[PDB]
């Protein structure tokens, strides 16, 4: 394949005994281990759930450490086209990674949920709607939808979506939540929001709590 | 998959009896049937060879007919990022299409050759070097190598390459041949050229003749 394999991590539900799957998608400069930590507070409430977190296919070239799903031109000093390419390629890799994990867990699409952060959220909102089969749901923390104009045309699947954003975010503007949110609604997605009041570019306890509820319902 | 399946055509060697595979990659505005025509003069000299030609995953939006491997911003009035994305996505689709055809023919990579035209040539020079296993070879007619700077880093496989370009080409400058050619050589590819003297953006008899020789040797 031209496909790139993603290294990853896993918990907590025992290998072979998972009844649902959630995949964490980390942000620019981080790695899977970062978000996979979220498994600690979530697992007791999602007993049958397996949690997986891949590292993005490329090292963060500007950061100097950690990984990126694609470079960020204005921050990275990379070309916008090289960035757009990384994004499309990274989506295919992630698409494949998903199929692989669902196999090893022996689960079907509707038992899978995506939980992203930043750049991870952008990857989730891009890949899921373009998969053949509708997944359980998506939780996107702060939070941007690439190319909202192409959503209606390219949406094969329309899983429920919960957007969670901090109203003091200096990195990704809080206004983006409404942008993503309106476009998902108009494209026919069942769309929910949660506002982390006072919160910047980060995941607050209240946001995490609402995500958990959303996940416990949508998940088997 | 997010993967897109490509409709295609085939000849001439009998289904199940192919000993080698060549895939034609058409240009912006055309379709597979266009280049697949080349099978008529080539088949008698490549008796065991099967010829296949996919249609590019998208309709040519600006043309109005035929297909594109990706839009061409300055000609298409599409964004450069949307174009770069189409390119990376189209490469993954083509990557997959290849694996599929090699299966149905029951052949291995080293028995596959790519023959491109224009945009098709750009797709070939991008995908082949990024496949795990080295193919028989590539013939690229006029002819541009995307992102030559990334070749050395991203070249997993280095099949032989023959570049064929017309020295009167108003569409893709003849200078591009040397650009692609030097970069392939420096990246360690075995690289050949053929100049279609007097020829514009098109495939001349002499170019086709040299391609045939190249193919008869490299192919099983
Ligand atoms: O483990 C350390 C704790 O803090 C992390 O916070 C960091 C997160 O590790 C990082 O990915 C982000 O940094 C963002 C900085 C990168 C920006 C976005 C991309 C462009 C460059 C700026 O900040 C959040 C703030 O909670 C996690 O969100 C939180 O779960 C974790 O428990
Ligand atoms: O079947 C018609 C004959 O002519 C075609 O020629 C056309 C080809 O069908 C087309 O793809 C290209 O047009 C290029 C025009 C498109 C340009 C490049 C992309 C940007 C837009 C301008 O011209 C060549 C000239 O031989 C084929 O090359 C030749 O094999 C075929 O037998
Ligand atoms: O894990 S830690 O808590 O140490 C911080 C995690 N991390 C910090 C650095 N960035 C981007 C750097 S840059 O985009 O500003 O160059 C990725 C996220
Ligand atoms: O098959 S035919 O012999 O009829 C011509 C094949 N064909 C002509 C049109 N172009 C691009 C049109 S545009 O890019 O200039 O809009 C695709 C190639
Ligand atoms: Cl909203
Ligand atoms: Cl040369
Ligand atoms: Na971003
Ligand atoms: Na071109």
């Amino acid at each position: 394949i031209m496909t790139r394999k993603l290294t990853f991590g896993r918990r907590g539900a025992a290998p072979g005994e998972a009844t649902s799957l959630v995949v964490f998608l980390h942000g620019y400069g981080a790695d899977g281990a970062d978000l996979l930590g979220l498994a600690e507070p979530l697992a007791p409430h999602l007993p049958g759930t397996a949690f997986v977190a891949p590292d993005a296919p490329e090292p963060c070239r500007a950061c100097g450490f950690g990984f990126q799903w694609f470079p960020i031109p204005w921050l990275d000093g990379s070309s916008e086209t090289a960035a757009a390419e990384g994004m499309a390629a990274a989506a295919r890799d992630l698409d494949a990674f998903h199929d692989e994990r669902l196999a090893e867990e022996g689960l079907p699409p509707e038992a899978l949920a995506l939980v992203g952060f930043s750049q991870g959220t952008m990857m989730a909102l891009h890949v899921a709607p373009r998969r053949a089969e509708e997944i359980a749901g998506i939780v996107g923390f702060s939070g941007r939808l690439l190319a909202p104009e192409r959503l209606a045309e390219e949406a094969r699947s329309k899983p429920p979506v919960l957007l969670v954003h901090g109203d003091a975010d200096p990195v990704v503007p809080f206004a983006d939540m409404s942008l993503a949110g309106e476009a998902l609604a108009e494209a026919g997605f069942t769309t929910y929001g949660h506002v982390m009041k006072g919160t910047g570019h980060g995941i607050a306890p209240d946001g995490l709590s609402v995500a958990l509820a959303f996940l416990k319902e949508r998940l088997p």
